[PDB]
C-alpha cells in the first residue's frame, strides 16, 4: 500500500482514526467477568467459543463474534486480519469449516469523503477473500459512524458432535503446542512510531502482518488428526490471559506451566525498554490474530509439529506443560526467549 | 424514571457519551450499497433484513441478523432492553418466532469513570437479559470493547425448518399495508435530550410542553422495548405475503427495500402515516434537520411493515389489537416497478399516549 498510489495525501495513516494503548483497547479480564455477573455437551459464556444443542438432529450451533480497530496502515491487509481474527475462535474448538459470517463495520466521522470512498473498499475486499479461503461467505452485516475505524464479524457453524473438540480433556503430562509467535502489539506499535534499527522495525511490521493475516483453519484440522485434548486462541489478554482463562476450564485437576517464549525478533527488547507500556515478558502483552495454544499427548505433539510445518508449512513450538494442580496457569520466574527471524 | 442521583452526578446523563443527529448515525443507504457490490430450496444474501442459508442437513437453513446503536434513552435498564428488541426485530421480519440464541456486542465510553461503569453497564446488560428472556432465547457470549462512545448490540440466529420463515417476495396487486407501531421515535428522544439546551428549548418552546416531551419521550421507550414477535406470530396465520421493519432509513427507506424484493412486478403506495402526537409539529419546527413528514426520519426497534391480503389484513389488525396495542392499514400493494412513494400529501394520525 503506496497511499498517494490511491490519489490519497501523502500523511494518510489508517492508524490516525483510533488510539494506540500499550495494553489494548479491550476492557479487562476481572472487569469484564465481574459485568457479565447478571448472565450432547453445552458451553457458555467464559470460552472461545458456545455449544448450543438443537431441537433438530442432534446438531450443536456453534459461533463466536469479533470486533478491533486498525492497527496496521495497509487496508486490504487489516480486513484479512479482521477476518481472521473472527475466525479463530472457530478454529480453537476445532471446527475446520465456517457455514456463515456477517461482518462489523465503523465509518470514522473524521474521515473524508473521499478517504471514505477510497479505503473501505480496499478493507471490504481483504474480509472477502479471507472468507474464501475459509470455504464461506459474508451474507449480512452492520456498518455505521463512529469516532474510530471500527472493524469485526460473526462466524456460524451448525455441527455433528464429531466436528468440535470441547475444550476440557487435557491431563497430566499433556504437553502445550503455540501455532505462532508472540509480540504483535509492540510491533505494531513501534512501527507507527517512525535499541532497534528502522530496517529492524519495517521486517517485524511485515512479519507481523504476514502471521495476523494467516488463517487457524489448518491447525484445527490437525487437533483431530492428532487427538488435541485442549486448545485456545491467543488474542487480546495475552499468552497468559488466555492461558489462565483455558486452565480454569479443565474437567481434571491440572494446572499449565509455560517455559519458553517464541517472540517476533527484537521485540522484547523493545518492550524491555518501555518498562510497564506492555508486559511481554509478564505474558498479558495484547496479540492480535494469534495462534492456536494446544494440550497434546507427548508422542502427537512432535509428530503434529512436523506435519505443521512440512504439510504451505508454518513453524510451531513446544512451549510448556500440563501438571496436576488447581486449575491455575503461570509462566515460569525466568523464561526462555525463542527470537524467531523473519 | 431514571434518576443519576442513586446508584453518580445529578448531570449524569447516558445519551451523552455519543453525538445524536437527526439523521441518525448509520452510513447511508445508498452509500452502504456501493461499498457491497462486491461481496432448491430458497436462498437469502445481503440487502433485506435476514440471510437465508439452505445447511446440507435434513432441509435445515440458517436464519441470523447483527446491529449495533447508541443510547438514544437515558435510562440504562430500558436502553438495554431496547438493544435487544432492535436485534430481534430482524428475525421477527421473516415470520421466525424462535431464537436459537443471542450474542451481545458492547463497548464502554473510555470517557466514562470506573463508578459510572460497575453502576451502569449492570443496567443495560440486565435490561437486554430481560428482552431475551421475554423471546424465549438468552446470552451465550459477545464482546466488550473500550470506545469513545457507548455501544450497543448483538446478534440473534435460528436454525429453522422449512415453514418457520416467510420469504419476502409474494406480494400482489391488492395487497394492503399494516404497520404495528406509530412513527417519530428520533423527534421524541431528540426533543428529550433538547429540554436540557437553552438555544434549543427556547425554540422548540413554541410548539410543545415540557410534560408533553416527558410524554412522548415514555411512550416512545415503551415501543422500542415492544418485541414484535407477536406480530411475527400472526404473519402466519393470516397469510403474510412480506414483510420488513422500520429501523435507521425510516418508513420509506425500509418500504422501497422491500419492494425491490417482490417475485411479482409489484408497487407500494403510502396514504397516511400514525406518529406519536404532536412530534409531526416539532418536525416542521426544525426544517429540514428530520424528514418525518416525507419518510426519511430514523426508527430504532420500530414496527414491522407487512403486506397482507386484503380480505385478512382486517383480522389481523383486529386480533393484534384486541388480544395488544394497535396496528394501522397505511397503504396499498398494486401492479408496478418494484418502487414505493409517499403520497404528495399524506394523511397525518396523531396518536396519542
Ligand atoms: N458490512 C456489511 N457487510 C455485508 N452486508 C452488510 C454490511 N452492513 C450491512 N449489510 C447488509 O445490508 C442490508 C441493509 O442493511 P441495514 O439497513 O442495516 O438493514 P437490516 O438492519 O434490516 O439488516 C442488510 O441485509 C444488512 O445485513
Ligand atoms: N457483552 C457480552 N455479552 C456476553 N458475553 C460476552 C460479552 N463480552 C464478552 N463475552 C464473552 O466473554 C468471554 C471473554 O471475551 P473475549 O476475551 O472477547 O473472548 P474471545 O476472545 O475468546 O472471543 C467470551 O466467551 C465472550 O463470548
Ligand atoms: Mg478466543
Ligand atoms: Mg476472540
Ligand atoms: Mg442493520
Ligand atoms: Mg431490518
Ligand atoms: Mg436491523
Ligand atoms: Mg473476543
Ligand atoms: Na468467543
Ligand atoms: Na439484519
Amino acid at each position: 500500500f503506496n497511499p498517494e498510489s490511491y490519489e490519497l495525501d501523502k500523511s494518510f495513516r489508517l492508524t490516525r482514526f483510533t488510539e494506540l494503548k500499550g495494553t489494548g483497547c479491550k476492557v479487562p479480564q476481572d472487569v469484564l467477568q465481574k459485568l457479565l455477573e447478571s448472565l450432547m455437551p453445552r458451553l457458555g459464556i467464559g470460552m472461545d467459543t458456545c455449544v448450543i444443542p438443537l431441537r433438530h438432529g442432534g446438531l450443536s450451533l456453534v459461533q463466536t463474534t469479533d470486533y478491533i480497530y486498525p492497527i496496521v496502515d495497509d487496508p486490504y491487509m487489516m480486513g484479512r486480519i479482521a477476518c481472521a481474527n473472527v475466525l479463530s475462535d472457530l478454529y480453537a474448538m476445532g471446527v475446520t469449516e465456517c457455514d456463515n459470517m456477517l461482518m462489523l463495520l465503523g465509518v470514522s466521522n473524521k474521515m473524508t469523503d473521499r478517504e471514505r470512498d477510497k479505503v473501505m473498499p480496499l478493507i471490504i475486499q481483504g474480509f472477502k477473500d479471507a472468507a474464501e479461503e475459509a470455504g464461506t461467505s459474508v451474507t449480512g452485516g452492520q456498518t455505521v459512524l463512529n469516532p474510530w475505524i471500527v472493524l469485526g464479524g460473526v462466524a456460524t457453524t451448525v455441527c455433528q458432535p464429531n466436528e468440535f473438540i470441547m475444550p476440557d480433556n487435557a491431563v497430566p503430562g499433556d504437553v502445550l503446542v503455540l501455532t505462532k509467535p508472540l509480540g504483535t502489539q509492540v510491533a505494531v506499535a513501534v512501527h507507527q512510531w517512525l535499541v532497534v534499527t528502522q530496517e529492524d522495525v519495517e521486517l517485524a511490521y511485515q512479519e507481523a502482518m504476514m502471521n495476523m493475516a494467516r488463517l487457524n483453519r489448518t491447525a484445527a484440522g490437525l487437533m483431530h488428526t492428532f487427538n488435541a485434548h485442549a486448545a485456545t486462541d491467543i488474542t487480546g489478554f495475552g499468552i497468559l490471559g488466555h492461558a489462565q482463562n483455558l486452565a480454569k476450564q479443565q474437567r481434571n485437576e491440572v494446572s499449565f506451566v509455560i517455559h519458553n517464549l517464541p517472540v517476533l525478533a527484537k521485540m522484547a527488547a523493545v518492550s524491555k525498554a518501555c518498562g510497564n507500556m506492555f508486559g511481554l515478558m509478564h505474558g498479558t502483552c495484547p496479540e492480535t490474530s494469534g495462534g492456536l495454544l494446544i494440550c497434546l499427548p507427548r508422542e502427537q505433539a512432535a509428530r503434529f509439529c512436523a506435519e505443521i510445518k512440512s504439510p504451505e508449512g508454518h513453524q510451531a513450538w513446544i512451549i510448556g506443560i500440563v501438571e496436576k494442580g488447581n486449575r491455575t496457569a503461570r509462566i515460569i520466574d525466568k523464561p526462555r526467549i525463542i527470537e524467531v527471524a523473519p
